[PDB]
């Protein structure tokens, strides 16, 4: 009851930060992204 | 009572990872406006 | 016993989260300063 | 026993917070080396 809460809320948590992986999953994409732009105007 | 501490404990941690989740989104947004503007410099 | 090593792991979890955080906190200064060298290029 | 499982779920988080943490120095990394590359077009 007072367990079975609080086991919902660390459920919570860790949804929680499953969605900032995926945030930051796409930050990494995105700069990489900007990052072979760059190189794409210098190398060719 | 060690249930309770316990609860908030744990109830710092979520309001401490979405205060990292909002600073994450804050990363996305200035990586994505510093990228569109190397874009515009030469698409335009 | 059970509930005290509970409550030291949910304690390294907060301590791990927050440096997290600062390192979050290194990458949004990092970029900020990469993208203020693109716009002094620019703008100066 | 749900004390039990409730330790394996906040191992679970701490392990994927773990996880997250070596994305986010991925991306420390990636962008120095973006802001360096600029950098280097510009200073030499
Ligand atoms: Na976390």
């Amino acid at each position: 009851s007072d367990l079975a809460a609080l086991v919902s809320l660390v459920e919570s948590v860790r949804h929680e930060q499953q969605q900032l992986r995926n945030l930051c999953e796409m930050i990494l994409e995105q700069q990489q992204r900007a990052k072979e732009f760059g190189e794409n105007l210098y190398f060719q």
